[PDB]
């Protein structure tokens, strides 16, 4: 009855949290190559704003509780669907020294078919960006 | 602009964890390229992997347990607190206020079968 409800109620993803080695070198990596806006938050906290969403981030050995059983840097493998053509986020990425490990490739969303490249972050996460 | 799509997700079983996204959460388990799985929730999913099963690009370390996660639901908190209790789930937390993307939010806490975090919020 209530997993019945459940299913037909549109639920999002607000943020994650990730850990990382450096979050001077995480935050650094995410606003050059992302454009993503480092914020601050219960003046001992720091975040990587982005659209409507988050990232948390958790510095290895200084982990805020509750975490996850095992928070271990470079175990996220995400996808981000950006407007920015991928044309000119592969120009971006060389632009910067970032390698582009695989793309443009076609993928699934979780809305249909999408484009996109892959590449790392400081902690060797798998970041997808794409477009529809 | 940018927003999140998915996230792979590592798990010590497809059949544990799609059973219990599916009843606890609603989540729809969809099949994809033949034999792939994943867990639809919104205008956003989770790709599942078992452990070792994953070919390249993957994570650096695909490790089941490593997500800490926050989902929005706009199911009132009490009806999702009666239903976890009704599951036998055990909210590890909450309801407790906390910080959203967006701004204060109110969640519970609870693990999945790989003892991920799990964070179910409300605006």
């Amino acid at each position: 009855e209530n997993l019945y409800f459940q299913s037909m109620l549109i639920r999002r993803l607000d943020h994650i949290v990730m850990t990382v080695k450096s979050i001077k070198d995480t935050t650094m990596f995410y606003s050059k190559i992302l454009g993503m806006e480092v914020m601050t938050f219960k003046e001992d906290r720091k975040a990587l704003c982005f659209g409507d969403q988050k990232f948390n981030l958790h510095e290895v050995g200084k982990e805020f509780e509750p975490k996850a059983a095992h928070p271990v840097p470079g175990s996220l493998d995400i996808c981000l669907i950006t407007e920015v053509p991928l044309e000119e986020m592969i120009q971006h990425l060389k632009a910067c020294d970032v390698p582009i490990e695989e793309g443009p490739v076609p993928r699934t969303g979780a809305k249909g078919p999408i484009m996109s490249i892959y590449f790392r972050d400081p902690d060797r996460n798998l970041i997808e960006v794409s477009n529809y």
